[PDB]
């Protein structure tokens, strides 16, 4: 991949891999996360943040986490295909940073989904949540573009609506879930598209059989550690929508809330 | 990736991805695999098939199943590196087939690992396992070398080996592994790589930290159903580290693999 002509955006093309897709021969929502995750650390890579943390981040032990994550997709590439993924950043003044991301056919040139996450800042040794310092903002806003440049821009869109919490009992639910070492990133820490696995993992296989996944929009609240079990909990609020949260095994701890949204084949 | 000049292997380049590696910022024994399912699968397509099913196999409701997968790495490439692997088949007489690979670093052309495959012929519906056909051998020979070539040639080598059944007490387990959507194929079958991280869900984090894993050899006895429930047991059988390996449903016990892994310190 490569910075656009401004060097304000990054583009990959990706051709989709045997294992990657499912029994619809098309790529899952798990393999398009880990592209979406793929190229955007790719385009902190190009632009000099050998995740993206500053050097006043480095200094002050500071990292950034995914507070939430929602996905739109059209059409899944099929197995085979070459699909092409446009990603860049925006400030969002200083409650965090916004990565937004198109996916276009490489072939056609139509946009195929769009995806955008909201991320903010945390100490990484005591998890403490902080808002972007002066300093701070000022070393990244270079690098994105000044305008706003949004993936998701109508007036009050799925993007941006509040989620509720799930109340007991649910519909459906997956329980016993734990991460493998498969599941882990280099620093051992769970990765994000693991937690859009076990969100689906209680959605009805019949569901999943007769309709296609059109948007997620994924809350983070806590991490999930390496010897920890989950429980996925779902229920129908309808195309059909469900209110989804994933919980602590034992003593019920929230680790996160979503919405998804699906359409007859 | 494409097809050598003589039509009888097949290459293709790989950029090692973020997601694919482990902590040490080198690809895991998982991505290798997935990589050498994803370069022979593009070798059966560029030949004209489509995994691996002949006329006659499709007539008769035949498919390929991994009997034995061995697996021999020098060095894991790192995050971003280009590794390149060339694969080929060969037939095994009435037995079944192989798959071989061979991995290269891309930049300095050196061999960083290497792979042998054993194939057999299984009914679809009843999983009867079956000898190859004169018919069905006939149709594949033409896409493969007529002298051996092999990724493991020398006299005395692993990929042979017989495993034996772990004893109970195991030294080391993880219990209770299921497979979620992630770990199907696009068959709903569960994916044989898969079964690896399984296998290395048993090993001790303090062996991961200290060591690396160079030898896997996995022996494919049944398959897991997507409602199945798996029991990772191993036992220490050894500068060097070897183990013993099982994997059996978690109910009635009835084995689904067996293998052995070894270790050397970093
Ligand atoms: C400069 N890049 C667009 S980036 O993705 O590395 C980034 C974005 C926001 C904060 N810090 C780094
Ligand atoms: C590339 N081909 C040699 S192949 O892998 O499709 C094959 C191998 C053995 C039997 N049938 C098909």
């Amino acid at each position: 991949g490569s910075l656009t002509e401004d060097g304000l955006s990054y583009k990959e093309k990706f051709v989709v891999r045997s294992y990657e897709v499912g029994s619809n021969k098309t790529a899952t929502v798990e393999t398009i996360a880990n592209l979406l995750q793929e190229v955007g650390c790719n385009h902190a890579q190009s632009v000099g943040f050998s995740f993206a943390t500053t050097t006043t981040m480095r200094k002050l032990h500071l990292i950034w986490v995914t507070a939430r994550m929602h996905i739109e997709i059209y059409k899944y590439p099929a197995w085979g295909d070459v699909v092409e993924i446009e990603t860049w950043c925006q400030s969002e003044g200083r409650i965090g940073t916004r990565r937004d991301w198109i996916l276009k056919d490489s072939v056609t040139g139509e946009v195929t989904g769009r995806a955008t996450s909201k991320w903010v800042m945390m100490n990484q040794d005591t998890r403490r949540l902080q808002k972007v310092s002066d300093d701070v903002r000022d070393e990244y806003l270079v690098f994105c573009p000044q305008e706003p440049r949004l993936a998701f821009p109508e007036e009050n869109n799925r993007s941006l609506k509040k989620i509720p919490k799930l109340e007991d009992p649910a519909q459906y639910s997956m329980i016993g879930l734990k991460p493998r070492r498969a599941d882990l990133d280099m620093n051992q820490h769970v990765n994000n598209v693991t937690y859009i696995g076990w969100v689906l993992e209680s959605i009805p296989q019949e569901i999943v059989d007769t309709h296609e996944l059109q948007v997620i929009t994924l809350d983070y609240r806590r991490e999930c550690q390496q010897d920890d079990v989950v429980d996925s909990l779902t229920t129908t609020t309808s195309d059909s929508q469900f209110l989804h949260l994933l919980r602590l095994s034992g003593d019920g701890q929230e680790i996160n809330r979503g919405t998804t949204l699906w359409r007859k084949k």
